[PDB]
């Protein structure tokens, strides 16, 4: 139990160096690129937190997500928000202001504000992929992990057609072991009956990385939804103070802010 221990302190902590110089090396030794992507202990620090300072695992998933990343180039290649701003804009995607009781980010993708004839597949993985890359630079979130829900209202075969077996393996790469960020929950919203159906029969045969992380409320979501997420949703949800909308443009402008940054990717 020494790992969340060293996860609960702060970045400039002797007690992370050697951590950080045993992963450091590793890296070195396996030829890690150099390609704009600076081994600071901020950077490893990431994947030592994910794993809770187990070495091999922190190493594994650093190996795993310069792997996605090569193998990802449509997704990865340009990480300026230029090339989605629009779905932005439409307000697809946004994170909430407040963490949830356990101390997770969370974030919240509307499917119905995707329109599959504008981006494809890769355009909404890129936007998942920066916000991302802005959430884990927060230490909380590292210690903490990240919900995801998904309002499938509106879900379309255009949207399934996008979904190729190839898609679906880089989805379950960056919710298993190639991206620095905890998966504490999956929550699907509004999602067809089928959706169900499917998950009774596949259930019990998934990776328990996500296999009991996994909540579909369906239609009648309301309730279940505020049992997870109590006091911190947008009004669309039953929350409070403020409306999807003014979420999804905090959200869009702080991404505009981190231009620069995410460009140096
Ligand atoms: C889920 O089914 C709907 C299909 O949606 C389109 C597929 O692209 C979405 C990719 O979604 C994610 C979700 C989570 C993540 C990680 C695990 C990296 C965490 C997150 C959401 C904090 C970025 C990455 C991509
Ligand atoms: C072709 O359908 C694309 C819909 O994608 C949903 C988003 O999640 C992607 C996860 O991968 C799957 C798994 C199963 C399925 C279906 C519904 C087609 C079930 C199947 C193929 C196991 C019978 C679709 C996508
Ligand atoms: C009827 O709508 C047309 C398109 O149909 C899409 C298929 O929807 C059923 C898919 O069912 C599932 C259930 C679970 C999953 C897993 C658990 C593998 C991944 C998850 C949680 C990201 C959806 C994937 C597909």
């Amino acid at each position: 139990s020494a790992g969340p221990q060293l996860n609960a302190l702060p970045d400039h902590s002797p007690l992370l160096q050697p951590g950080l110089a045993a992963l450091r090396r590793r890296a070195r030794e396996a030829g890690v690129p150099l390609a704009p992507l600076p081994l600071t202990d901020s950077f490893l620090l990431r994947f030592l937190r994910a794993r809770d300072f187990d070495l091999d695992l922190a190493w594994r998933l650093l190996k795993n997500y310069y792997k996605w990343r090569a193998e990802c180039p449509e997704i990865s290649a340009d990480l300026h928000p230029r090339s989605i701003i629009g779905l932005l804009k439409a307000g697809y995607h946004g994170v909430l202001r407040s963490r949830d009781p356990t101390g997770s980010k969370v974030l919240i993708y509307r499917i119905a504000h995707w329109d599959p004839k504008v981006f494809t597949a890769y355009d909404v993985f890129r936007v998942s992929l920066i916000t991302s890359e802005l959430i884990v630079q927060e230490v909380e979130t590292q210690r903490n992990g990240i919900k995801a829900i998904f309002d499938l209202e509106g879900w379309q075969f255009s949207h399934a057609f996008q979904i190729t077996p190839s898609v679906a393996k880089k989805i379950a790469a960056v919710l298993t072991d190639s991206f620095p960020l905890k998966v504490r929950g999956i929550h699907l919203i509004n999602e067809p009956v089928i959706f169900h159906a499917v998950f009774s029969m596949i259930k019990p045969f998934l990776t328990e990385k996500i296999k009991e992380r996994i909540h579909m409320h369906g239609n009648n979501y309301k309730q279940s939804l505020l049992q997870h997420f109590p006091d911190i949703l947008p009004l669309e949800y039953g929350g409070e103070e403020f409306s999807m909308e003014d979420i999804c443009q905090e959200w869009t402008n702080f991404i505009m802010k981190s231009e620069d940054y995410l460009s140096s990717i």
